[PDB]
């Protein structure tokens, strides 16, 4: 699931802190629940997220 892995994502990026972060995976979820981005397209902004989150 494209959502699952954004919730995830959001979470570990709440434990670590990197509030940018929490915000990017918080609102590609609520872009893809209006669609306003397409579901390929939140699949690799959450790839793009994981990169950043390991930096």
């Amino acid at each position: 699931s494209v959502i699952e892995k954004l919730r995830k994502l959001e979470k570990q990026a709440r434990k670590q802190g990197d509030e940018v972060l929490v915000m990017l995976a918080r609102m590609v979820l609520e872009y893809l629940e209006k669609g306003w981005v397409s579901e390929e397209d939140a699949d690799e902004s959450a790839d793009r997220i994981e990169e950043v989150l390991k930096k």
